[PDB]
RNA sequence: GUUCUAUUUUGUUGGUUUUCGGAACUGAGGCCAUGAUUAAGAGGGACGGCCGGGGGCAUUCGUAUUGCGCCGCUAGAGGUG
């Protein structure tokens, strides 16, 4: 865990894969390739209740903890990719999405580029549920 | 022109042919003001340039979903009021 890049010259870059459903929130720091990961802490592992894993509070303290983990090993800037559930299911990012990148930016972690990588189907299969929906 | 035929007539007695009245057939005529309403804000059809998620056959693309292979890191992951 020794970054040979000089801190004062230019900024070491990384990315976290922000996936935030309506029942859980995932923060997943990987490298610029994405094959190799550095840190991955979830919203559900700091709160011991199933109903508030996606809550905006359970998201926020996960944000500095990954950032604290990403600080000694030498990364100051992260790229951000938002991810919702995608597929045939809902496309809106959960309530833990916005609190994730906000608190890490407040923690002293720089921001790279912003884009959304929701797995948007061109033309999907049958949506789960009946013809009348979730009655 | 052809065929048969009512016949009036051959003075009467007898055959015949026709003028003659009828019926039918065949060829050359003359004449018609020589014979054709319209093209329906009806229809049918032809033609010209289009037009269209119309139909059938073949071909091609796009994520996403599922499953699998490999790599990385992990204690939770799904789901719900």
């Amino acid at each position: 865990s020794l970054g040979p890049q000089v801190a004062e010259g230019e900024n070491v870059f990384g990315v976290c894969h922000i996936f935030a459903s309506f029942n859980d929130t995932f923060v997943h720091v990987t490298d610029l390739s994405g094959k190799e990961t550095i840190c991955r802490v979830t919203g559900g592992m700091k709160v011991k209740a199933d109903r508030d894993e996606s809550s905006p509070y359970a998201a926020m303290l996960a944000a500095q903890d990954v950032a604290q983990r990403c600080k000694e090993l030498g990364i100051t800037a992260l790229h951000i990719k938002l991810r919702a559930t995608g597929g045939n299911r809902t496309k809106t990012p959960g309530p833990g999405a916005q609190s994730a990148l906000r608190a890490l930016a407040r923690s002293g972690m720089k921001i790279g580029r912003i884009e959304d990588v929701t797995p948007i189907p061109s033309d999907s299969t049958r949506r789960k549920g009946g013809r009348r929906g979730r009655r």
